[PDB]
């Protein structure tokens, strides 16, 4: 696992910064905050409007959340940056405290590969609650890539892309912090995420790896988005943030809180909002950038990947 000194913001500080807000809050003086990182083709509000920003202050939290440019779509290691940079502002602003991180979607890799590749925020992470992560990207973009409709991030969520291969080689593929990872067999845009296994792409090393099958039965059903909105996903994330060491507990929860409908605790109007919480991100990914390559690696990562394609050719230290 990489150590030492992290790699330079190829962004200005400034530009960081932007995309960072807390409700209610200034970075620079916040009780208690969390921070959320959204999922692909979406902004921050727009992935937990309707359900984690809500439920987080409900749990006494202050919740923080990035919007990395445009829509999450453009290279994951410039959006890592900006989570690396909030992680940084909120620890300073809430007195020098750890604090937790819950993610969805790509907002699950690029926390992982942020406490890979910059080791200051190691230990300004209390704890880490990512619902359907793709650690190891997805199979489904494949076909996409070949068409030249997938922005630079989809590229590399794509299993075998650089990034991932990167990932994994620098032992990305451990937990770092105490983790805890979310996820459904049944999800149509992550795969494989059904052998309840190290194989899925949800799975790290000595993390807390919740199947939502494997707790509630071949018969529960739940999605993409519902990983991150269902009431199960509330249970388990609640048991996560609350745990004494740092991950879900599985003595909080059983086959009562198997409920695939949106968190009990939002209002309807949240309900229904997050219900539908994949129509803005498939909308942003029809009308957003398309290119026909996977990203460079930065030259921090090209170590990792040596062999694979790149935009501008094949990876070398
Ligand atoms: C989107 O990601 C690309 C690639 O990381 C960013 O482009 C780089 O930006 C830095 C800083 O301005 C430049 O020094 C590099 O030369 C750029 N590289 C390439 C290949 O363009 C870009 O800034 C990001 N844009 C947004 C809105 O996040
Ligand atoms: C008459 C039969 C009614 C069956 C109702 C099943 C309701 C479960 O539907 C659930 O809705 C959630 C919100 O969109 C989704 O996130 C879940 O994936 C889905 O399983």
């Amino acid at each position: 696992l990489p150590s030492g000194s992290d790699p330079a913001f190829s962004q200005p500080k400034s530009v960081l910064d932007a995309g960072l807000t807390c409700q209610g809050a200034s970075p620079s003086s916040v009780s208690k905050p969390i921070l959320l990182v959204p999922g692909t083709g979406t902004t921050g509000p727009q992935s937990f409007d309707s359900n984690w920003i809500p439920l987080s202050t409900q749990l006494g939290y202050t919740p923080c959340w990035i919007s990395p440019p445009p829509f999450m779509l453009n290279d994951t290691q410039v959006n890592t940056e900006y989570m690396v940079n909030a992680i940084t502002a909120l620890y300073a602003g809430s007195g020098n405290n750890k604090l937790p991180v819950l993610t969805w979607s790509q907002g699950g890799l690029v926390a992982q590969w942020g406490l890979t590749f910059f080791p200051s925020i190691r230990s300004k992470v209390d704890r880490l609650m990512a619902f359907a992560p793709d650690y190891k990207g997805t199979v489904l973009a494949g076909p996409l890539d070949a068409l030249a409709v997938s922005a630079p991030s989809v590229w590399q969520q794509t299993t075998g892309s650089a990034l991932t291969t990167a990932l994994r080689n620098a032992g990305g593929l451990t937990q770092i912090v105490p983790t805890t990872n979310l996820y459904s067999a049944t999800d149509e845009i992550v795969q494989p995420q059904v052998s309840n296994s190290p194989l899925d792409s949800s799975y790290l090393f000595n993390g807390k790896n919740v199947q939502a099958q494997a707790v509630c039965g071949p018969l529960f059903v739940i999605d993409h988005a519902g990983s991150l909105t269902s009431q199960f996903s509330y249970v388990v994330g609640r048991s996560a943030l609350r745990s004494t060491t740092g991950q879900a507990r599985s003595a909080d929860y059983g086959i009562t809180d198997c409920n695939p409908l949106p968190a009990n605790d939002l209002t309807p109007e949240q309900k229904v909002a997050a219900a539908a919480l994949l129509a803005p991100a498939a909308a942003a990914i029809v009308a957003g950038p398309k290119q026909n390559c996977e990203p460079d690696l930065m030259p921090y990562a090209r170590p990792f990947a040596v062999g694979k394609r790149t935009c501008s050719g094949i990876v070398t230290p």
